């Protein structure tokens, strides 16, 4: 028998619009993972989603036919049990522009990337450029740039489109970067992507010395309609364990933490709760490390935790020692073209008082600049920000023409 265990790495499924993310972890997992009504309606992804799946390969046939998904190697004609792997877990990201942001939350989760790039589609598109530059400023460098629909068009096709990736990705870090064309939708040549994935997609080393650290992404409770306040179940906090590792009945904060109003004043204060459990998808674990999304119940009031109100923020243990930033300063670089428009513009230097869109950590926050100098900027936030370390990159989005843009990356200078 396989054993049950977490996930032990998180990869990001990115890139553009429709190009078939959402299929393709589908494919792979059997999961579909659009959970929430909007999206189901409106066929698209909203907010990211999550899907697992064990990975396993049976030694005595040939790669990479022998790479399963499920403790069975009669595919290959074997009635032996695969070798188990290990667990693998994927975070979903949305491609609409509009939603660029979230795709960053996402990133910080991601301990590799697949790229998704439709072949019937023209390459390079708006958030296939977008998406790529923000996995490569956030540092989720182990990719696998997917060519998706191959079903719909010819080998010649897909192998001119295959070109232009090579030129795409030549000169960058990205350069190397394997490609792998498979049909998401009618299942074909996934064997080759889930080698691909063992191959390039190492489980990372993990310190888990290193102080526990959690950004969080949903926020909710299991409770069914119907049932009588003094009995509800404790609040549930979901996300990914960065750094160290959680325990049940801990002492916790999520931080900033709760909006406090004093006649109109408003102002952030912890939130001190207890663990009370800690899941990975339909498992029940006495402890949670880095890889796969995690659900901590708390014995936080639901009203607190309702309708994912606790995203962007971070939990960590009770008597850490974390900033909680109502100014920050950046020591900032530039993209010298906004990538993911679809008209081509040059980035405009940052100008004071102009407000920016600061990614942090699974957090989006606006501040209005109160500084600028060659390499770093002062931002004044509307909503303060955690900085559990002295080192984390933030993204930076501009507002043009009414769309929220990146347009560079800095360093949280502490
Ligand atoms: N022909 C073909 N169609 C595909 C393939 N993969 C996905 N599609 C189709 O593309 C459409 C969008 O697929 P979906 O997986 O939702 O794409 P997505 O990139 O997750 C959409 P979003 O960016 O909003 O999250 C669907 O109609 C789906 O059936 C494929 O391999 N071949
Ligand atoms: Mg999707
Ligand atoms: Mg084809
Ligand atoms: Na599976
Ligand atoms: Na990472």
């Amino acid at each position: 028998a396989w054993p049950k265990v977490q996930p032990e790495v998180n990869i990001g499924v990115v890139g553009h619009v429709d190009h078939g993310k959402t299929t393709l972890v589908q494919a792979i997992t059997g999961i579909w993972t659009s959970k929430h009504s909007e999206e189901l309606k409106r066929g698209m992804t909203i907010k990211l989603g999550y899907a697992e799946t064990n990975i396993g390969v049976c030694e005595s046939c040939k790669k990479p036919e022998a790479y399963v998904t499920e403790p069975s190697c009669k595919s290959c004609g074997s009635d032996d049990e695969p070798k188990f792997l290990r667990r693998i877990s994927f975070i979903d990201a949305p491609g609409h522009e509009v939603l660029m942001a979230t795709m960053l939350s996402g990133a910080a989760l991601m301990d590799g990337a697949i790229l998704v790039v439709a072949a019937n589609e023209p390459f390079p598109q708006p958030q296939t450029r977008e998406h790529f530059v923000a996995l490569g400023i956030i540092g989720v460098k182990n990719l696998i740039i997917v060519q998706n629909k191959v079903d719909v068009v010819s080998k010649e096709e897909a192998l001119s489109q295959y070109r232009q990736i090579k030129q795409f990705t030549k000169g960058t870090w990205a350069e190397n970067v394997p490609i792998i064309p498979v049909s998401a939708l009618h299942k074909i040549n996934i064997d080759s992507l889930i080698e691909g994935i063992e191959e390039y997609i190492k489980t990372p080393y993990r310190d888990l010395s290193q102080k526990p650290v959690m950004l969080v992404i949903r926020s909710f409770d299991v409770n069914k309609p119907g049932t009588q306040f003094n009995e509800l179940k404790g609040g549930v906090i979901g996300g990914s364990i960065i750094q160290g590792l959680f325990k049940v009945d801990q002492e916790i904060k999520v931080l900033p933490g709760l909006r406090v109003e004093k006649q109109g004043k408003v102002s952030y204060e912890p939130i001190f709760t207890k663990i009370s459990s800690i899941r990975f998808g339909d498992e029940e674990f006495k402890e949670a490390k880095p890889g796969g999304l995690v659900a901590i119940g708390t014995y936080l009031d639901p009203s607190l935790t309702k309708a994912d109100n606790l995203l962007g923020s971070i939990i960590t243990l009770a008597d850490a020692e974390v900033p909680v930033l109502w100014n920050i300063r950046i020591k900032y670089n530039l993209l010298e073209r906004v990538v993911g428009a679809k008209e081509m513009l040059k980035v405009d230097p940052i100008r004071a008082k102009e407000t920016l869109m600061l990614s942090v950590g699974s957090s989006t926050t606006l501040g209005i600049v109160t500084s600028v100098k060659k390499d770093e900027i002062e931002v004044e936030l509307r909503r303060p920000v955690a900085v559990w370390s002295n080192n984390i990159r933030t993204v930076i989005s501009r507002q043009i023409a009414g769309r929220w843009r990146m347009i560079g990356w800095g360093l949280v200078e502490i």
